[PDB]
């Protein structure tokens, strides 16, 4: 169906039109058509090359323009965000104003108040609620964008959580892959249920095994080697995108295949990578990025910075970069279908040991071949090395994807959501809480949910004796001061348990090698790995500093591999974050302990999420002493600065690097910098002439 046969409001056909959209796909068209144009929930289960977002976006869109209000866009990742607010720009021509919250848990965030479309993840959204800004009483639909994550062990119970709070409050619209149990999720969502398998572009799915591959309609290809699929691709002007399990066999297999690109590139394409690989910020990480982009093949990781991320990204869909080998996290950054999806490991490190990648997972990644501009036929093979082919036909292509179990039953976010609901959503009974559990997805898989309810029971012990809650005159369940603070800071009680336990030491030695060591022991963190190598020189500063640590013994849960290894991965945290307040250079960060850029900015951002933390649950015990302490520590770990930096910070497109060179050239205040000539600031080695617009824009 063509935009002029949707039932919407003419200023959103006039936008489609401008974006270059005339007519819907099949699987579009039977959504657009369901009812959710009318405000009824629904469920979409299509490929992801058939347009899930503008659906959503069309829904959204119409929804507020007809009853007013906002509209909110839940995305799975923070770092995705910023995507979206770029291609939802165009709703602000039509008068709809776009914001991004994905941060700063601790606060209402009022100002989201007069925007219309909101982008954010679940756990900001659920942060929100509790804080019960509000706006949130405006919002008349919320889209939960790869909704089939409420089955995911470590985030899918938030998900659920806001779904629960929200159904029938607002209009929910679920974004999803191909799962087992389509309806019982749509059934719990009281949603219209779209599943189709229409793609634009032809799915070729087969399986290589040694020097074959078998489609699945029987015919075989011969390839050497899984990598002439590669190379074949190339040959053929068309590109590949390599699965991979690990960061380091990302980046070795990259090389690897560029190696054998590079002959495979014309003369031009050739000078256009070199200009690509020169411009890569000097860098251990980064270096390894330039030196196989110089052969046409990228690797995309976590552990590159957003900047490289988004180099790969950006020249990858723009054909200069032939290949692209990339890990599970945030390969959704990479937007780009390419002629052939090669999953290399269909097996993962896991927790408990080794398991096959989800089904669910295989079919997304199959699922990205075939470019709609230069494809007739996309083609994902699936490697197998120790693996029967035939069974792993069987498994993968033949097979149902899994069917989805709430995760409700995490103790994690668990103690986290019944506190909530006692502290922020004002439950106190037990009969109430059960109340909400009962309309839940977890209680609608089953027939009942005994061991769920004792687990309740015994959370809320955990939260009685831990002192987060009480048990009134009147024989209700209210929560006391550390309790509504820990809900509202989004902290994990567990964490919130340890910054109690351990104020009484903090105090005596308020020092940033122990407190970044303590955030970094809990839950609401990951702290960087590091190889058996490091492990002797971390030894040896463990001790050295040992005597400034809260939580100094490593074996005080038993000698575990896992248990002493955590403690350590904790200490080496606090040490790379003693050196970024020390203002010590990236670079040298990176090379000295062994991290990467992308660890190092996700880190900080938490850090300074716990730090801040740590400062609001020692007021509200009482501990005055070290809140200034504090304070001053967060700013500095947000921005890796000295404490006499501060200043210069709210300085646009001045960071670290930059504050300094200001700092030591006399421009120390916002008012040196005021009464400042531009020819002053250009004279810096470090501010050019963007900086300087921005600042004296910023100034007047």
């Amino acid at each position: 169906m063509r935009v002029d046969e949707l039932r919407v409001d003419e200023r959103i056909k006039s936008t489609l039109k401008e974006r270059g959209i005339e007519s819907f796909y099949p699987p579009q068209a039977e959504a657009l058509k369901s009812g959710i144009l009318e405000g009824k929930n629904a469920l979409i289960s299509i490929p992801t090359a058939s347009g899930k977002t503008l659906i959503a976006e069309i829904a959204m869109v119409h929804r507020i323009l007809t009853q007013g209000g906002k509209a909110v866009y839940i995305v799975p990742l923070k770092a995705l965000a910023e995507e979206k607010f770029q291609e939802f720009q165009d709703w602000e021509k039509i008068g709809l104003r776009v914001a991004m919250a994905t941060g700063d848990y601790d606060s209402k965030d009022e100002w989201l108040g007069k925007y219309d479309i909101i982008i954010a993840t679940a756990e900001k959204f659920d942060s929100l609620l509790r804080h019960g800004s509000s706006w949130i009483k405006d919002v008349k639909i919320l889209v939960a964008d790869e909704i089939h994550l409420i089955g995911s062990r470590d985030r899918g119970a938030t998900l659920e959580v806001i779904l629960a709070h929200m159904l029938g409050k607002a209009q929910i619209i679920g974004l999803s892959a191909t799962i087992g149990n389509p309806e019982e999720l749509a059934e719990w969502l009281n949603a219209e249920l779209i599943v189709s398998d229409w793609r634009p572009v032809k799915l070729r799915r087969g399986v290589f095994y040694q020097g074959f591959v078998t489609w699945e309609d029987g015919s075989i290809d011969r390839f050497s080697s899984w990598e002439e699929l590669v190379y074949d691709a190339i040959r053929k002007k068309k590109g590949a995108l390599i699965f991979v399990n690990m960061r380091r066999k990302a980046e070795r297999v990259a090389l690897e295949l560029s190696k054998k690109v590079k002959s495979l590139l014309t003369k031009p394409e050739i000078r256009a990578l070199n200009e690509l690989a020169d411009s890569l910020e000097e860098n251990p990480t980064n270096e390894k990025l330039a030196k196989a982009i110089r052969g046409g093949v990228a690797f995309h990781h976590a552990g590159l910075g957003r900047d490289e991320r988004v180099l790969v990204e950006e020249n990858f869909r723009k054909g200069i970069i032939k290949a692209v080998v990339a890990t599970p996290t945030l390969s959704a950054g990479i937007n780009t279908p390419a002629f052939r999806v090669i999953i290399r490991d269909i097996w993962r490190y896991s927790d408990f040991g080794m398991e096959r990648i989800p089904i669910i997972e295989v079919h997304q990644m199959l699922g990205r071949a075939g470019r709609p501009k230069y494809d007739e036929v996309g083609e994902g093979i699936i490697v197998s090395t120790s693996d029967d082919p035939r069974e792993v036909m069987n498994h993968y292509i033949f097979g149902k994807p899994e069917k989805l179990f709430s995760q409700l039953s995490n103790e994690s976010n668990l103690r986290s959501q019944v506190l909530a609901l006692i502290a922020t959503f004002g439950y106190s009974t037990v009969e109430e809480i059960l109340k909400f559990i009962s309309n839940t997805f977890y209680a609608y898989q089953r027939k009942d949910t005994y061991s769920l309810e004792e687990k309740i029971r015994n959370i809320l012990y955990f939260l009685l004796e831990n002192e987060f809650i009480e048990i009134s005159l009147e024989d209700k369940i209210r929560p006391l001061s550390l309790g509504i603070r820990t809900a509202k800071l989004y902290i994990d009680p567990y964490t919130a348990k340890m910054f109690k336990d351990k104020m009484e030491e903090v105090v005596k030695d308020p020092n940033p090698i122990g407190i970044f060591h303590l955030i970094s022991l809990t839950p609401d963190i990951t702290p960087f790995n590091y190889s058996k190598r490091e492990f002797e020189r971390l030894e040896e500063e463990y001790y050295e500093f040992k005597d400034r640590l809260y939580f100094d013994d490593p074996y005080i849960s038993g000698y575990d591999p896992y248990l002493e290894r955590k403690f350590f991965r904790a200490f080496k945290t606090a040490l790379v974050l003693l050196a970024w307040i020390n203002e010590v250079p990236e670079g040298e960060i990176v090379e000295k302990y062994s991290v990467e850029p992308g660890d190092i900015y996700r880190i900080v951002e938490t850090a300074e999420w716990l730090v801040y933390s740590l400062k609001e649950i020692a007021k509200v015990l009482g501990a005055y002493e070290i809140v200034d302490y504090l304070e001053t520590l967060r700013v500095r770990v947000k921005y890796g600065i000295r404490e006499e930096l501060i200043p210069l910070m709210q300085l646009p497109l001045v960071g670290r690097r930059r504050a300094r060179a200001l700092y030591n050239s006399g421009f120390r205040s916002i008012e040196d910098i005021s009464q400042a000539r531009p020819e002053e600031l250009l004279k810096i080695e470090g501010i050019g002439v963007k900086t300087v617009e921005a600042i004296f824009k910023f100034l007047g």
